């Protein structure tokens, strides 16, 4: 049974790995981590950092949520990110994946106790 805390870090994280170098990394990512059954995610972000520092970020620079919620934090520092969105010319069963790698601040909306990142908000 997936909790929400669960269900982040296997969307999500991606400790194993410093950034992606290769244009294939979404599209391999994509499929390990469960997120094409039934219809191609559309979009998606992986962080390369710890899981703890990711956790960190809960107590960080807190601001509003894209949906007006006031539980969303930002990293101080730009992270390790790699985005992946679906080409125009991806196809279920055949999802097909844009990579790009950049260092950008997350946005995570955190809940519970403990308080962790439960959905990732935005990149800035």
């Amino acid at each position: 049974k997936e909790t929400a805390a669960a269900k982040f870090e296997r969307q999500h994280m991606d400790s194993s790995t410093s950034a992606a170098s290769s244009s294939n990394y979404c599209n391999q990512m994509m499929k390990s981590r469960n997120l094409t059954k039934d219809r191609c995610k559309p979009v998606n972000t992986f962080v390369h950092e710890s899981l703890a520092d990711v956790q960190a970020v809960c107590s960080q620079k807190n601001v509003a949520c894209k949906n007006g919620q006031t539980n969303c934090y930002q990293s101080y520092s730009t992270m390790s990110i790699t985005d992946c969105r679906e080409t125009g010319s991806s196809k279920y069963p055949n999802c097909a994946y844009k990579t790009t790698q950049a260092n950008k601040h997350i946005i995570v909306a955190c809940e519970g106790n403990p308080y962790v990142p439960v959905h990732f908000d935005a990149s800035v």
